[PDB]
């Protein structure tokens, strides 16, 4: 596959740009107008195995241009918001995983409904049954579940505070937000948050871990054809505490727009942190029963440090800083989701007003921060393509990971942690997403030369369209080989090479709420640059 790897969906005019090919040696590259006129010229340069890079970041006229090098051809286009579009189709996705509601065909055309699992959900082991209407499908499957659910709020919310003027005009799904109508990521992330409103007991102030169904209905099937008995798992202490994070998080960002929904969120929060203090860390396990995703998790300080510093946040009460700083300095991975979630609350830590914290914990944490971004952009620096990962990186999920480090670089960035790979990291990361990888492989249904056409999603798979839901983040290379359609086909295969756009590989070729949350932040990012 002698070929030219690029980002199939374009390059910013005033954004970095780069080609990857395979050679052994630096070769002279040019880029013309569609009418042959030669307008940029370089040359080719090592990074690392066989891979070479070419760079023409300084063409700023916008258009489709004529790549070559050597034999090989390709084209490029130069826009001024090349991610545009995509980043409008990935936002666009959490409306089309809108569950117990109908959406209109205008909007979600062939795989519109309908209302799909309306049934009450009968509590575990009990008999009484509340309503839990959603809220997002998680997955290609149909479950709901609270702690991914969390990092897919979180997400949306932050990439709100961040670039707001890049989401600014984006549009969701038109007939199924109310009023006050707010900006398109808070108009999205709010049909999450009133689902998750009424996951937590009244009773106790806990949060159920999950309403499902007793198993995964078949790949075929359809939402609204999947009508068995809905259960609802258990109170979870991981639910509570990433809920009581996210309302906390909910309860400050919506304040301005849906103070009445701001209020409802703060006092849940406080009453799912109630339940946190008396309560102890116990692991989620599914009932027996219940074969649907787990989400399971044994450490659960970094949950008790998210909550604490959201609350930390939303009160400004340096009361908090007392629970929050001890376990700030603990050894816990500061990652941002789903079972990791210490650097959600570092985050909130280090936005909250220095004068309700304590100076030298801030500046240790700030000084972390960066040694975990020092050792990001090392391995940015080895990676042939730029991105912060290594090969045993590329696990379930890879896609993921991979943004959620990019999302990292520029989380800090907005408090003062400034590492100057980190819009080069963006960059990087986008690039990789929409193509330039071993595989030119886009890994974004609807976009690209070589798209994701054969996604494990249910309602991609229902429909007989061929030609899945746009918008969609896959899992992206898996090198375990956790699904039958894996292990045979890409056995032997190197890390990057192991995705393959196969219906049946769930393993590689899933989707996830929290896959594409990630994503718009770090593609919101790029368009905010200018
Ligand atoms: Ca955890
Ligand atoms: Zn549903």
């Amino acid at each position: 596959p002698k070929s030219i790897f690029y980002n199939q969906v374009g390059y910013l005019i005033s954004g970095d740009k780069r080609f990857w090919i395979q050679a052994h040696e630096p070769q002279p590259f040019a880029l013309r107008t569609p009418e042959g006129q030669a307008v940029f010229a370089g040359m080719t340069k090592p990074v690392g195995g066989n891979w070479y890079v070419g760079d023409f970041t300084a063409l700023r006229v916008p258009g489709t241009y004529t790549l070559t090098v050597g034999t090989l051809e390709a084209r490029v286009v130069i826009h001024r918001r090349a991610y545009r579009d995509v980043l409008e189709a990935m936002l666009r996705f959490f409306d089309y995983q809108l569950c117990g509601v109908v959406l209109p065909e205008d909007e979600a055309g062939p795989w519109a409904h309908g209302a799909c699992h309306t049934s009450d959900a009968k509590v575990f082991g009990t008999e009484r049954a509340l309503a839990c209407p959603g809220g997002w499908h998680d997955a290609g499957d149909y479950g709901k579940y609270t702690v991914p659910a969390a990092k897919a709020v979180a997400d949306l919310l932050l990439a709100h505070e961040y670039f707001p003027a890049a989401l600014a005009h984006v549009r969701p799904m038109r007939s199924v937000h109310r009023a006050p109508h707010l900006p398109p990521a808070l108009e999205v992330a709010r049909e999450e948050i009133a689902w998750l409103l009424t996951m937590q007991d009244p009773a106790t102030g806990g949060v159920y871990h999950k309403v499902t169904t007793p198993s995964f209905p078949p790949l075929d099937t359809r939402p609204e054809d999947d009508d068995a008995p809905l259960v609802l798992s258990p109170i979870s202490y991981a639910a509570t505490a990433t809920f009581c994070a996210a309302m906390a998080h909910a309860a400050l960002v919506y304040r301005p727009f849906d103070p009445a929904l701001s209020s409802c969120c703060a006092d849940a929060a406080r009453r799912a942190y109630a339940w946190l203090g008396a309560h102890e860390m116990q692991p989620f396990h599914n009932p027996d029963g219940i074969l649907t995703g787990e989400y399971g998790d044994a450490e659960l300080r970094d949950e008790l440090l998210w909550a604490s510093c959201a609350l930390l946040r939303m009160t400004g009460d340096s009361a908090w800083a007392r629970v929050c700083e001890p376990l700030l300095d603990l050894d816990l991975p500061w990652e941002l989701g789903w079972a990791d979630v210490a650097l959600y609350g570092v985050m909130d830590y280090l936005r909250t007003p220095r004068a309700a914290v304590s100076d030298d914990v801030r500046n240790k944490v700030k000084s972390r921060l960066l040694r975990e971004l020092d050792a990001l952009a090392a391995m940015a620096e080895s990676h042939p393509f730029g991105i912060p990962m290594r090969d045993d990186d590329f696990i379930w999920g890879s896609n993921m990971v991979l943004l959620n480090r990019a999302m990292a670089f520029l989380l800090a960035e907005g408090v003062g942690v400034l590492h100057p790979a980190a819009h080069t990291v963006a960059q990087r990361a986008a690039d990789y997403l929409f193509g330039a990888n071993p595989l030119g492989q886009c890994y974004v249904t609807g976009f690209g030369q070589r798209p994701v056409r054969h996604p494990h999603h249910r309602p991609s798979v229902a429909a007989d369209v061929d030609h899945p839901v746009p918008g969609m983040v896959v899992g992206g290379p898996n090198r375990h080989l956790q699904d039958e359609i894996a292990r045979a086909q890409l056995a032997g295969r190197p890390a990057m090479e192991a995705y393959i756009d196969h219906q049946d590989s769930y393993s590689t070729n899933e989707v996830a709420v929290y896959w594409n949350s990630p994503a718009v932040f770090v593609i919101a990012a790029l368009l905010e640059a200018r």
